[PDB]
């Protein structure tokens, strides 16, 4: 459980870091966005 | 504690696939958006 | 690894709270975002 829960949660670090770039993005309107 | 950590994961998971859904819909501008 | 693990899912618990607030902003044109 606890190994599967690491996998996940490090996906989920992934995920979240592309998300705040891509919303970063759209908030500072970066590259017509 | 395990448990507990497991079920917050799971609603991060949701939380996380909704954004990513409504993050391209205003990357690709979905039906106006 | 449990409490290593506890510490994580709390800041990604934090970062999707944020995103979802800065996309609903995206989303419903809050203070002309």
């Amino acid at each position: 459980e606890v190994e599967a829960l690491e996998k996940k949660v490090e996906a989920l670090e992934l995920k979240v870091q592309k998300l705040e770039k891509k919303v970063e993005a759209l908030e500072h309107g970066w590259d017509g966005r």
